[PDB]
């Protein structure tokens, strides 16, 4: 796959009485990944939302394979699993400061007018965004690998 | 002073690795204990909110005398210490579940358009919210002592 | 299924830009509500703290059927749909004010020795609580619908 | 005075109904900015806690100047305005993406032991930490301005 790759320092304010990382941070920790993945393929959410389309979050699922400590700097790697024009499922991998693999995840997301709440197919609405989308989920098919900076 | 008061039971998440209720969350419970105040008084901040009229802190205080763990029940005492149709000043006093007095604080609030953000007289926009807190306000002068319910 | 019903008020803070609940905070409403649970059974997550034990979640599912728009009072059914003596997996449903369905999910529980966070087995550290955890699973099975609260025997 | 600079970008996460930064994330961003502040003077409090000494904040000040509207880059300026072998006054400046004074405020530290809770001297268990924040102290009451950051020995 197309992956982005996010640097997260882990805040002492983020700990919870086990000494550990609370694992209802870790949403905040896919949302701050998936922009970061957004703006690298060249498109900014905060834009979107200057148009009145929101695009909440459908699903989370995270698995915790090992836990994380503060101050740990991790790094998060960002794919989009799935793409259609109604809905995006965006995987994820959180490596820990050693290098290994502390945790996977997904956020299924669509795109709905923020006045009505009604969901909108991306691609009559931003068509650039549906047109980048659509060739990456053709690059994943194919088996590309690459690093989007 | 007119006083309200306002039960809280405290949350694992809202704990750090000191294994105490994080300093950071005590704003959240000054505000849960401010909206019941108000709710109190008669008045929801919800439907202040609704007419495009939005109240931001400016500034925060809080002393941390005990610390409090999961899963106390506590009880916070507000009363308005200072009101003018420019400003309030909130203050806070938080009782642990043996009783002891945990922690103090205040709040200052003031009331801003939400589309300019510019601030606003209370008296102009919210005649009965004004008449209330400025009756309050004598009551407090007096030194009435009361717990509004 | 055996379960709680538990009562929450959203807090402003727990808002987003979009004015609803944020979606990271659910889980946060999931372990209100699965210790409403465990202490309606007639136990307490303190409690086995003082022991030296700690139950992290190790896997979340929420899924999002209706944003919950502050203010908001929600009331979350939990269950536990499997246990083990290795893990426990609570399931919950959150409705809104309206009574309607806005959210399900689940969360997978173990619980590990607080100083080497190895994982232990519930019968031998707390055998009263697999004693309950196990009956409910048997009556679970049975499909018994039971709301279990304070007060009330109800098991 | 001596002081850091830390960078800071708003998340979604911590933004509220009005569509600025919730005022009770501040407190947050003022502990992201003391940790890099401990960090750029030459030590980690995480080896602090490693030792077994935890150091609470005993009181803060937040006042806010301007809304901090997402998205948005800030820079922290930190310093300490005093002290003592037995708590530490930290002040601090948010600006804005634009430069603008957005927000000042303060935290006062103590350092306890993890076990009991129970008050230290700052000499009696990190001497190194102790003759550092004694020079600089002596530093600020001289009027020296400089940040601190890595690379440069800039006392």
């Amino acid at each position: 796959m197309i992956y982005s790759i996010t640097e997260i320092e882990a805040r002492y304010a983020e700990t919870d009485k086990m000494g550990v990382i609370y694992h209802g941070n870790y949403a905040t920790w896919f949302e701050v990944a998936r922009l970061d993945y957004i703006s690298k393929l060249g498109f900014s959410y905060a834009d979107m939302e200057k148009q009145g389309i929101i695009s909440p979050v459908t699903d989370l699922n995270v698995n915790y394979k090992k836990s994380i400590f503060y101050p740990e700097k991790v790094k998060v790697k960002t794919w989009v699993e799935k793409y259609s024009r109604l809905r995006s499922v965006y995987k994820y991998e959180i490596f820990n400061e050693k290098g290994e693999l502390a945790t996977t995840g997904s956020t299924e997301l669509i795109c709905i007018k923020e006045d009505t709440f009604k969901p909108i197919r991306l691609d009559r609405y931003f068509p650039d965004w549906h047109e980048a989308y659509s060739k990456v989920q053709a690059l994943n098919n194919e088996g590309k690998i690459v690093e989007i900076m």
